[PDB]
């Protein structure tokens, strides 16, 4: 859906097409004049016939500075105007752009398209070429006519330096990285990159000329510029920028062949920056462009992920800063909604399926206690990853990216389908079956398993008639693949007070028969 602010816009940059090819018009009409005026001037040097000729070139040099002075101001005017929309495209749309890359890394939603903002940057880096271009042949008459007071002497040199300023800044900004440094192996977790792996990159320049192509050699680097460890990229570091038909014409540079190698603070906080550089020669102008990915978390064995991608996690939740390399000597805190925002994302581009209300409200209360609204609620970094659980040996982050794994490899097509109640309290998960009929269950993750641990909580009436609400021992990794949980659930038994085998199992909360919702998986 395009907004009112990039309808504007889109006009905007229009109108500035409408003065840049008004104004090269009025650039035709005063090299015709001073055309004429040279001519006549050098030719034809009853008598005071010369005298009439005399007053005709001065009319016509009268006149020639009157179309001066109003091209001078006219393109002042212009570049105001193209100020202005460089600031609203750059430090405002893609910007947006840059913080939705950094969203969508987490696993936010993946609306991070550059076709908007290459059409809107070549637009303008056109419009400013025929602008430069004017200013040249403001030169090249200047040079052939002059005289004192032209408007060409005293206002050219500050057109020229910005017009100059703008087409360097806008080529500078126009250097992206479209794809993030990640490991093919591990697509949903970018910017963790392990030593002797082969990673990938690519780079995009948004301004769409096709005299660059093949013209731009990207040159990739880590650690350019306390005690922090310094690393290499080996392979192939440079790679010339082309146009592809599967870019639809687009400036881009793919590196497939990297890999990092120490060179000869916690590991999983120390950030880094893989940088790109360029130079471009483009009529006359060396632009140097310098780009670099937002900080990378290097580590040497692939058990340091989990923790790898939290850093991630925090960085790109937090701020909107993309060179903080020490963020981690003193990290900030953020609110209950914005990492519960972060837990549903993390769920969401594994699955089918983000984390619920309910299931949002049992992760506030195992992070901040008892309460009923988490809107004003500070989690930090340690009560998140760095220390901990209270009263447990493994903090929040190992316990749930376990269960996100669980979801992912163990359990995807009862979690797609909603059959998993998930996360739920001791004190709610009793409450909620208080009212249900005796054999409800509902299908939970266990709180005491660090590795991952799956259970089914149930309902039923004693002999005195007093309702009782038990949990089976969370079944393992190792035994859901064996048996699926849906063939677990079915094949569950218990021994009755007669001393017979039967299931306590009837109805899925709320009231789905089991073998409505599991006979589909056994
Ligand atoms: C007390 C009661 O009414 N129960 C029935 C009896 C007991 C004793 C046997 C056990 C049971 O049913 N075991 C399962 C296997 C479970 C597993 N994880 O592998 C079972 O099917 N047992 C069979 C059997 C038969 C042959 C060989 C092996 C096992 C079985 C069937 C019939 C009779 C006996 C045994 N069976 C049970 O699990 C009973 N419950 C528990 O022991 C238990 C629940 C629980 C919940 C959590 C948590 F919620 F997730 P958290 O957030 O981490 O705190 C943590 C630890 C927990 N322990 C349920």
């Amino acid at each position: 859906v395009v907004t009112e602010k990039q309808q504007m816009l889109e006009q905007h940059l229009q109108d500035v097409r409408k003065r840049v090819q008004d104004l090269e018009q009025k650039m035709k009409v005063v090299e015709n004049l001073q055309d004429d005026f040279d001519f006549n001037y050098k030719t034809l040097k009853n008598q005071s016939v010369t005298r009439q000729k005399m007053q005709q070139l001065e009319q016509m040099l009268t006149a020639l500075d009157q179309m001066r002075r109003s091209i001078v101001s006219e393109l002042a005017g212009l570049l105001s105007a193209m100020e202005y929309v460089q600031k609203t495209l750059t430090d405002e749309e893609l910007a947006d752009w840059k913080r939705r890359q950094q969203i969508a890394c987490i696993g936010g939603p993946p609306n991070i398209c550059l076709d908007r903002l290459e059409n809107w940057i070549t637009s303008l880096a056109e419009s400013q070429l025929q602008t430069r271009q004017q200013i040249k042949k403001l030169e090249e008459l200047q040079q052939k006519v002059s005289y004192k007071g032209d408007p060409i002497v005293q206002h050219r040199p500050m057109l020229e330096e910005r017009i100059v300023e703008l087409f360097r800044n806008l080529m500078k900004s126009a250097f992206v990285v479209e794809r993030q440094p990640c490991m093919p192996m591990h697509p949903d977790r970018p910017l963790v990159i392990k030593t002797g792996v082969q990673f990938t990159t690519k780079v995009r320049l948004l301004v769409k000329f096709p005299e660059l192509n093949y013209q731009l050699k990207i040159k990739v680097c880590i650690d350019k510029d306390r005690g922090s460890r310094k690393f290499n990229i080996l392979g192939t570091n440079t790679k010339v920028m082309n146009m592809e038909e599967s870019n639809n014409g687009s400036l881009s540079a793919e590196f497939k062949h990297l890999t990092l190698r120490e060179q000869r603070l916690i590991v999983t906080e120390e950030l880094h920056l893989i940088t790109f550089e360029t130079e471009v020669y483009h009529q006359g102008l060396k632009i140097d462009l310098e780009t670099h990915s937002l900080p990378v978390v290097v580590i040497s064995n692939i058990c340091q992920m989990p923790n790898a991608w939290a850093s991630i996690l925090w960085y790109n939740m937090l701020t909107n800063n993309p060179k903080n390399v020490n963020f981690f000597t003193k990290p900030p805190i953020g609110t209950w909604d914005q990492v519960a925002e972060v837990l549903s994302w993390q769920f969401s581009s594994t699955t089918k399926r983000g984390l619920s209300i309910e299931q949002l409200t049992t992760l506030a209360e195992k992070l901040l206690g008892p309460g009923v609204n988490y809107s004003g609620c500070q989690i930090t970094w340690a009560k998140f990853c760095k220390e901990n659980m209270a009263g447990k040996g493994f903090s929040f982050w190992v316990w749930l990216d376990n269960i996100i794994d669980l979801v992912k490899k163990y359990i995807l097509a009862l979690w797609n389908e909603g059959y998993i109640m998930g996360f739920i309290s001791k004190e709610r998960e009793r409450a909620i079956l208080s009212t249900k009929p005796p054999g409800t269950f509902l299908l939970r993750f266990s709180e005491s398993s660090k590795e991952g641990g799956v259970t089914f909580t149930w309902v039923e009436k004693d002999i005195s008639g007093k309702t009782q609400i038990q949990s089976v021992e969370p079944y393992t990794k190792q035994q859901l693949n064996n048996m699926s949980f849906a063939e677990i659930i079915m094949g569950y038994k218990i021994m009755d007070a007669t001393n017979i085998l039967v299931s306590p199992l009837v109805y899925l909360y709320p009231d789905i028969p089991k073998e409505e919702a599991f006979g589909k998986y056994c």
